[PDB]
């Protein structure tokens, strides 16, 4: 009933696909090469997300056990613990952040079913991935843009799932850095440099921030409140941008690619009475994002965890 897991590869090879300084104009040939190079990793991310979604849907212990079996197998293989292979950028380092976010969120959703021996194989594997991801940010030259926030999500989730306070603190640090980047106009300077994809990259930066706030909520802490609800300024900047890109068009000088808001709207619409602001975006779901933890529609309604 539980299909055999695919083999875990120690190395990641991934390829950058922007042609311009502002990381906004895509080279189709490099994009497809990146897709083909990362297809095993994205298939595994999608599979553990879906199987962990099915556990939350009906409580089926088979779904949880299959998720834990796939996680255990990649742990045993030292998956993603080898070389981060560079072709034209650090796209491999980014894949290890996104993959940690998927696998650590999948593990958190099924953790309540995990026996002491599954915990002993999976916990140390997630913890080394988290430290590898933190170590990347030790170089002051790498600017702490949306990648930093996507990085914090996986480190925080590992922290929570494996009871590692050092990883929780480093996760919180990343959240707080992102909240403090939010300007009075609700913009993020490092995302404003991204041209026709500026609006896209505000949506992309907000998502891991929302999901770190949801993880805090599991421990009974309200991080939405930080800096008198500063996160609301970014949520407004994004949701109004999806309705009308004019403000972004004026501040970037580039015509924006039209944005449909990602599934952070599913959690956000429930944290305050929204007076209809997220009605249109909600109607575009359900939202499946393995790197945010899978079925955000399901998790916003029923909880990231069952207990």
């Amino acid at each position: 009933a539980c299909p055999a897991p695919p083999p875990g590869q120690p190395d990641i090879r991934a390829i950058g696909y922007y042609t311009d300084k502002a990381g906004s104009v895509i080279d189709p040939a490099l994009q497809q090469q990146n897709k083909d190079a990362t297809a095993p990793l994205d298939r595994y991310a999608a599979d553990v997300a879906r199987m962990s979604d099915d556990y939350l849907r009906n409580g089926d212990p088979a779904a949880a056990q299959c998720t834990l079996s796939w996680l255990g197998a990649w742990a045993d293989d030292g998956a993603m613990l080898g070389q981060m292979i560079r072709v034209n950028n650090d796209q491999s380092f980014y894949m290890r952040q996104w993959m940690l976010d998927a696998v650590a969120m999948a593990y958190l959703k099924v953790h309540d079913q995990a026996n002491p021996q599954q915990r002993a194989r999976i916990d140390p594997w997630l913890q080394k991935l988290a430290r590898a991801n933190l170590a990347y940010w030790d170089n002051p030259k790498r600017r702490r843009n949306n990648h930093y926030y996507w990085g914090g999500l996986g480190v925080l989730a590992t922290g929570l799932a494996t009871d590692d306070d050092a990883l929780w603190q480093a996760g919180h640090a990343a959240f707080q850095k992102g909240i403090d980047d939010i300007q009075d106009d609700g913009s993020l300077p490092l995302e404003m440099a991204r041209g026709q994809r500026a609006l896209h990259y505000h949506d992309y930066a907000l998502a891991p921030l929302v999901m770190m706030a949801e993880l805090a909520r599991l421990r009974g802490q309200d991080w939405y409140a930080s800096r008198n609800h500063a996160i609301d300024r970014l949520a407004r900047r994004v949701i109004e941008g999806s309705r009308d890109p004019a403000w972004f068009n004026q501040h970037t000088g580039a015509a924006q690619l039209p944005l449909q808001a990602s599934g952070w709207v599913e959690f956000y619409r429930l944290r305050s009475p929204d007076g209809g602001v997220f009605d249109a975006a909600h109607a575009r779901g359900p939202f499946h994002s393995p790197r945010l933890g899978g079925d955000l529609t399901l998790m916003a309604t029923h909880g990231i965890v069952r207990t």
